[PDB]
């Protein structure tokens, strides 16, 4: 509308184009997912694009096979001013997309399963471009879903409090309307969180557990940085000795870049004098490695290790 109306509503190109995409999904899911599929393809630097006859009538693996061939250095490795903000933007895009899809489209059983199936397939690819792009996307995707779970978690607690104050209000009395609605709200929200947890598991078992050991250091670096983000954000699901073994196993990684990340992640855990109890077995297991890394070889790795150890000392 008015210039004042658009300035007082900082909808950016991204949010604008996510809002357009959401509207295009409501008309025709197929073409919208087609456009979203082609987006991930184009972000890898792949020169081909999928048509609706392929999307409808080929099995993912086949689509990936055909896009593999059409591959002339990709947008994420590009240097120069016209790609400085690409990574940053690509990551924000995934966050905006899912933030916006989080209350309806995400729980449709078509949109997330389509994306995660693509990202999983692109993460198994011989092409570096594909492995790098999909994995980074999947790591930002997991974090987006974690933020969805945290939002349910709040709503689950308001619906929990509201049911308690209505179960108690009644007692001895026939279960009225507010009490059947709330007892329904509560199941719906938990069935939402199942579905989130599910997608998280598909992303973790399918993409993470394979990529965190990847040939390329940047891909190992992306996986570690993010498991560290999940473990801080959502302690109860991700902060456990099974998931932590991935971070420990990686402390022994060959690359400064990567060792640096494991320590940065563990740092942010140990600062919280609270999940400190839940790091007790992990610390006993890798004190020898954490501590050994204070004289690492790479100065800036060693610095971090020393900082980590001082943090472990203080608790
Ligand atoms: C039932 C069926 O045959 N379909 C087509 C293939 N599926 C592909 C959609 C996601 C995807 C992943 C990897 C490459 C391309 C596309 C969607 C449904």
């Amino acid at each position: 509308g008015t210039l004042f109306e658009v300035v007082k509503l900082g909808k950016s190109a991204m949010q604008s184009v996510v809002d357009d995409w959401i509207e295009s999904y409501k008309q025709d899911r197929d073409i919208a997912l087609l456009d979203l599929i082609n987006f991930f393809i184009q972000c890898s630097g792949c020169r081909g694009t999928v048509r609706i006859e392929m999307f409808r009538n080929m099995q993912n693996a086949e689509i990936i096979r055909k896009m593999t061939e059409e591959f002339d250095d990709y947008p994420l490795t590009m240097p120069g001013p016209q790609w400085k903000k690409f990574r940053s933007n690509f990551c924000e895009f995934i966050g905006v997309l899912i933030r916006q899809c989080q209350y309806s489209i995400i729980y449709d059983e078509y949109m997330m399963d389509t994306v995660i199936s693509l990202l999983t397939g692109l993460s198994d690819s011989q092409v570096r471009a594909f492995r790098h792009t999909s994995t980074l996307a999947a790591m930002k995707l997991m974090t987006a879903l974690v933020n969805v779970a945290l939002n349910l978690s709040i709503h689950q607690d308001n619906t929990q409090r509201q049911y308690e104050a209505e179960r108690n209000k009644m007692i001895g009395k026939r279960a009225n309307e507010r009490l059947e609605l709330l007892l329904q709200k509560r199941k719906e929200l938990q069935e939402n969180q199942d579905e989130i947890e599910n997608m998280m598991n598909s992303i973790f078992k399918g993409i993470f557990v394979h990529r965190y050991r990847d040939a390329i250091a940047e891909i190992r670096a992306i996986c570690i940085e993010e498991i560290g983000v999940w473990m801080k954000m959502y302690s109860d699901a991700f902060l456990n000795d099974s998931y932590l073994k991935y971070v420990g196993w990686t402390l022994h990684d060959r690359q400064g870049e990567v060792r640096l990340k494991c320590l940065k992640a563990l740092q942010s855990l140990y600062t919280n004098r609270e999940l400190f109890p839940k790091l007790e077995l992990f610390t006993n297991r890798f004190k020898d490695r954490i501590v050994s890394m204070t004289l690492d070889k790479e100065y800036d790795v060693a610095v971090e290790a020393i900082r980590l150890v001082t943090l472990i000392l203080h608790g």
